[PDB]
């Protein structure tokens, strides 16, 4: 046959038939009926059954190469679509599926060619990726000749190539890194020139192409004993087979209507211990993510970002494949929890990204290199508006407040105490809080949205990898979201440098704002915080047993450390992210992990609650009246207990307290007017309208409408006073030519 | 035969063989005897010259493929060393010829295999090169199955990314193509490393097409001429340019050892230079001493024992690109021929001690900007060269030496066009050169990698750059004082115009005079800076004020700034930056450095004082202070020569002089006390802490010039500046299983 795939099309003439098919239809492939599902459900389950199983052996046995991540493989039918997915982060299913697609609609078939036993690499910005670090590898599949689906393997290498502003701070794009199984060795010396540490890389590459070989083995032994005939079938049923395990997830538990919700996060690159090279990006930004969700009758469902902040000069950006692709690791915690997850969830979704904003920038300056600030901090809202949904329909069970910024990275370079390059660091921040449910407080230090399955890591292994030393791993006491369940409490380590030289630290995380919400009278998460301690004298206030900070940092507002480092040059503000900072044996930094925002009134909660949480350390014990109105009383045992009388009164006052000091909508209203027609706020916040404006104007409209201001009133970007470097001008890839890129998203 | 190369030898043990005999002879390759050149002499001469011919042929022709200079190709023989280069800028023929030799070294003759019709790419820094925009092609020549030689073909890319970087794009010699046809997935990936896509495609097509010309050449040739003559050209060639350069070093220099030193100054403690790595915040100063030792024999040595430590900057340089790239000077001076091929290489020592700015040894260091380094250090060759010269009797090739290529003016943002900025104006391609022992040097004519120094139309550039020139005029007083001056440079005024999302920045020696005046002469003027934003120009030029124009004549007296009462003007000698904001109507002096002179400036004739004022090399105030003119306004304006008063002038300074001087003995007792009491800046001593760690020989000198007790350390730890790199490295051994080759003493 002249094209590769089997029937003997082109891998694009075959794409483009299933595409056509998809968009008359709505159904995948064009499958009305699934027959071989219908006609033989055992096989059908059977095929399933063992894939699945196949493709997470590959993932374990594989992974047996240590001294798990975002390690996981993926099985693609031609087309490039996702049919079954290994156990690990599934985030990247997309993006390797843009992958494969990005080589068919380039007509890498007829150069460099498609061939059987080729191993092809990538981790291109362009088709999108999560980070720099993520490498690709992909595998294609032949049966007697004909091609029959691809094999995706990938992980986070943690060694590859201060203050990235633009792109153009690596690149793979699909390259054919080997043929005949055999990779070729200019791709070797090459790629090892990418990389601080040789090991990581190579281990990786052996463990992808592992993996990848063992699917395909595994592929071609499925085929064999079951016939091509119903794997063909199944690799294209699959597919609208989870399409319709979506819907029905919909239908079953949510509700059909419009949801609108917004979330933000703090980008302060102002700050003087931001050193960035490029002047044009010192400036303070707000990230700006509104999400109006539509779940309609027929359990489709909408995701428009209408109205959302530009990209900026930072690594914070994302991209298209990058947003849509990992959006599913937070679906598959609470919509569908499923082990059949594959794009079929994809073709059930409707995403609309603005073409020009933060997760759709279009511009080949942008850098992503720590998308993660702002995906966490825009995917949280959509907990709260399928919470609504969970909530109306009575299944509380279902209801979570929303995921904690899963920030404080901890970043450390330099050389660690066996003399040799830093590689590893601690990744406590895959612990954080957990929001609140409207049945039971949320889970303190338990997950991240990238992976609820949360592991903190023991301080003994931690330190045989990092030259720090743990003076301090304690619960974060009033981190977790206030409300009638309390969100979950994030927690902190205090860390101080020992046996480091050439030592340097930063911190990342959001700082001046909570990126989640509290849900139905909760409160959102605390905020983030930096502490570190330079100069501090402490191998002498240890040798003379003076006293020494020792624990986590339980009141910052009333701190206890501070005092005992007098000489010390102590750093303790909200500049959550810096760039990378001196550090030296005995120096101190504390990291922070976030907590989850809460459910409900905080003064419904019940009172012992309040109290079992002093005396357990998760809310310090000053709020304790004046957020959830409760009046505790330290015993004999120094346990705090209910004044249950007390409680009542202050409960009672503090009802009275809200209505005095509030004051209507209406009146408020017009009093916020005023302060918009005067232009009367931070330019952090003018810019992120101005810039939000310009990229949504649907948006500008409503906003103009709500605040009945005039069209005399304009809020143009170019005159609040800051740097508007990329405003106007702009890099599009569409100047790139023999360059086709898909569109998984409205624009 | 299995080995690809002819004769059944692999590549490694063909280059093996011959590094065997060349280290056992000290001829290259063996060769006691040229029997083509000695028995055939018509047939070896017309070898070359068709060669030679046919490779500037397709230089040339390629070049027609766009509209640079950096352009240039190369012939190599199986093993790697050149035979023959095109016209053009010659700094990368050891470069190439290093990439060459690492797929012989790395077993490329394996994996992936080297055949016939195959294409590969190179721009790898730890094989060594120039710049990392500056990219190889290299095509393998066969002769009926076999491999003969290669092919080099380099352009230096406009367009490419990457900040103020402090630490380290690399493609190591990839196979991009095969069966002369390039692989789509490095066309797409390649589209990814560069900002506008025009100029990375038609270098590609330029470099392949001239590689392809040269083979179709060697093919030619072989044909007509037999592969038996040209198989014994092909290493009889690079002896021969050993013996040439022997030949030439015995005519015209003289043995002995000669001993010189140059600097320039790394001003990173500024604000105004934005780095994001707070332990690269520190000023340093490079140190880049050399000891030329010239033997009885006809080899010569280069010894840098001494020279400073790499730094956190881009200012490194590779082994490879120092030593490819030095013949850029020494064909202007000792070697000019278009017979210059790697001979020279084997006829030169080289000795870079490990850890230097030149030889750093590390995975960390970049190299972007490495010329800063490279012109600042090489220009104190001259000074050894010319004094062979000067002794022997060839005034003729006498020079002080060649100014730093500096200001080097960079812009980025989008142009009059609403386009990507790609195309700088290259002004510091004409610099002031240094002064002869006959006459005195060339006012902003040449640049040290480019003698054939071309200036440019203000009105070419005003169709390529958001710029506008308010001013274009000759640098007074940037020559080097001396009885024969050193060239001046020159200077032009850039106003913004029609410039979007605009940024520039400064680039050139600040502080320190890289180059230094010969037998009495003065170094050339040391650099700084203008700029001037918010000027409010468009209203003075709308009201008919005063608006600057023309040169920055007198910058002790500047006029300029008067003009501008709202500007914010920057005017110090912070002659590096970072990218810097600019919005039209602000102002950028380019301001392009002089040369140093030559003989003491009291012995040059009056009347040259005088035609220097008129002419605006000089500014007045110095005739009398340093050449001793006393000169007179005439009636048409123009300075004359007071022959009693300049007489008298003369000798007052002598005896000012004896007046003024010291002892050197009671000098040296004074500075002698100041060293031990470490009186000195911390550049200063971070230099010369790290030099002595890295040189022991320099140290042990320099602890008996200045009779020094053991007690006396300079640790460079208790300087007071950041120390990062100086104890712990990430060297380049580590990386497994890559196999280098050492071109120098380490
Ligand atoms: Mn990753
Ligand atoms: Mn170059």
């Amino acid at each position: 046959t002249r094209g590769i795939v089997r029937g003997g099309e082109t891998l694009k003439e075959h794409r483009d038939r299933l595409m056509a098919a998809t968009k008359a239809t709505g159904r995948y492939a064009g499958l009305k009926t699934l027959e071989l599902r219908e006609r033989e459900p055992i096989l059908y389950n059977k095929l399933f059954s063992r894939l699945r199983a196949g493709v997470v052996d590959a993932r374990e046995t594989a992974k047996k190469i240590a001294a798990e991540g975002e390690l996981c493989f993926t099985l693609y039918n031609a087309a490039g679509d996702s049919l079954l997915t290994s156990t690990g982060i599934i985030i990247h299913v997309g993006t390797m599926g843009a992958a494969i697609k990005y080589m068919i609609e380039n007509n890498w078939e007829a150069n460099p060619g498609v061939h059987d036993k080729d191993i092809f690499c990538n981790n291109d910005s362009l088709i999108g990726n999560v980070h720099p670090c993520d490498i690709h590898t992909i595998v294609p599949i032949f049966w007697e000749g004909e091609l029959i689906g691809w094999v995706g393997g990938v992980t986070h290498v943690i060694d590859t190539g201060t203050g990235q502003v633009q792109r153009f701070g690596y690149s793979i794009t699909c390259r054919k890194v080997g043929a005949n199984d055999t990779l070729f060795r200019d791709w070797l010396h090459e790629s090892q020139r990418m990389v601080r540490t040789t090991r990581y890389w190579m281990l990786d590459e052996r463990t992808r192409i592992a993996g990848c070989h063992m699917i395909r083995k595994l592929v071609e032994e499925v085929v064999a004993e079951e016939g091509i005939e119903a794997y063909w079938k199944f690799a294209y049923e699959a597919v609208e087979h989870g399409r319709l395990g979506l819907q029905a997830r919909i239908k079953a538990m949510t509700i059909p209507g419009t949801y609108r919700q917004v979330g933000f996060v703090d980008v302060p690159y102002a700050h003087e211990d931001v050193r960035v090279p490029s002047d044009f990006a010192k400036l303070d930004t707000i990230m700006h993510a509104p999400c109006e969700m539509t779940i309609r009758r027929d359990g489709t469902w909408r995701l428009d970002f209408e109205g959302s902040s530009r990209w900026g000069w930072h690594t914070y950006n994302a991209h298209q494949v990058s947003f849509t692709s990992g959006i599913w690791v937070m679906m598959t915690q609470t919509l569908i929890p499923s082990e059949m997850i594959n794009d079929g969830a994809a073709y059930g979704t409707e995403f609309r990204l603005p073409k020009g904003t933060w997760m759709n920038p279009d511009d080949r300056r942008v850098a992503f290199s720590y998308s993660w600030h702002f995906l966490v901090s825009a995917w949280t809202a959509l907990w709260r508006g399928l919470s609504r949904s969970y909530f109306g329909r009575g299944y509380l069970e279902e209801v979570n407040a929303g995921n904690a910024n899963t920030s404080n990275w901890l970043q450390g370079g330099g050389f660690n105490q066996y003399d040799e390059i830093h590689a590893v660091n601690s990744f406590e921040c895959a612990a954080n809080g957990t929001g609140a449910t409207a049945v039971q407080d949320g889970l303190s230090h338990a997950a991240a949205i990238w992976n609820p399955e949360g592991d903190m890591g023991d301080m003994e292994i931690w330190e045989l990898a990092e030259p720090l030393v743990y003076l301090g791993r304690q619960i974060k006491a009033s981190s977790g979201g206030s409300g009638k369940y309390r969100g979950g409490c994030g927690f902190e380590s205090l860390r101080m440098v020992w046996n480091a030289k050439d030592w340097t630290m930063f911190f990342m995380g959001n700082g001046h704002i909570s990126s989640d919400w509290g849900l139905m009278g909760g409160y959102p998460a605390a905020s983030g915080y930096r502490f570190a301690a330079h100069k501090t004298n402490l191998k002498e206030l240890i040798a003379s047993g003076a006293e020494i900070p020792l624990g986590g940092d339980t009141d910052p507002e009333n701190p206890t450390w501070d005092a005992m480092l007098p000489d010390a040059q102590i750093k303790r503000d909200k500049q959550a992210i810096t760039t990378e900072e001196m550090f030296s044996d005995y120096d101190l930094y504390l990291n922070y992990m976030r907590g989850g925002p809460g459910f409900g009134d905080p003064l419904d909660r019940e009172p012992q609650a309040v109290a079992d949480d002093i005396n357990g350390g998760y809310v310090l014990e000053r709020f304790a009246g004046e957020v959830y109105g409760v009046v505790v009383r330290k015993g004999a045992d120094g346990q705090y207990g209910v004044d249950e009388a007390g409680t009542a009164a202050a409960r009672a006052q503090i009802r009275k307290d809200r209505l005095a000091k509030s004051v209507p909508v209406s009146e408020w209203m017009k009093g916020e007017r005023e302060k918009i027609l005067a232009k009367d706020a931070g330019t952090q916040v003018r810019q992120m309208f101005a810039a939000s404006f310009k990229l949504g104007p649907r948006f500008e409209k409503d906003f103009r409408t709500f605040w009945s201001l005039p069209d005399s009133w304009t809020l143009p970007e170019e005159e609040i006073g800051v740097p508007t470097y990329g405003s106007r001008y702009s890099m599009d890839i569409s100047e790139l030519p023999d360059v086709h890129t898909v569109q998984f998203v409205e624009e």
